[PDB]
């Protein structure tokens, strides 16, 4: 109940998803799982192909290129949504700012899946 509502209040309200049907939007929110980091951990390392998509719950991280941090990111704050259209190299690093970070996040395989779902065929 309350991590779905939540996540739902966050994801409902977020730019990148406004096209999204309420019927995508909640299985898009039950897609949503949580994980955890430790301080100094790279959540994004640059140059990887990026798969998923993060919103911050917990904590805040650095976003990191040539050694050269760029910004912190917080709480309800996202990043990495590029990965979840196009297929290309990540291009910055994300690293846990502190320990006990958590994110909700979703790979696009599964994002994708549920985009497509109004393509998919009626029997009538």
């Amino acid at each position: 109940s309350i991590d779905y509502n939540n996540k739902k209040s966050i994801i409902k309200k977020m730019y990148i998803f406004r096209y999204l049907t309420d019927k995508q939007c909640n299985l898009l929110i039950e897609a949503f799982r949580t994980t955890r980091y430790e301080e100094g951990d790279y959540i994004i390392q640059e140059g990887e192909v990026g798969s998923r998509f993060y919103i911050i719950k917990n904590g805040e991280v650095e976003i990191v290129k040539n050694k050269k941090r760029l910004r912190t990111l917080g709480k309800n704050d996202y990043f990495g949504e590029r990965a979840l259209l196009y297929d290309e190299p990540r291009t910055a690093s994300v690293i846990s700012k502190v320990n006990n970070v958590e994110c909700w996040f979703v790979d696009k395989s599964v994002f994708l899946q549920i985009i497509q779902g109004p393509m998919l065929a009626h029997l009538e």
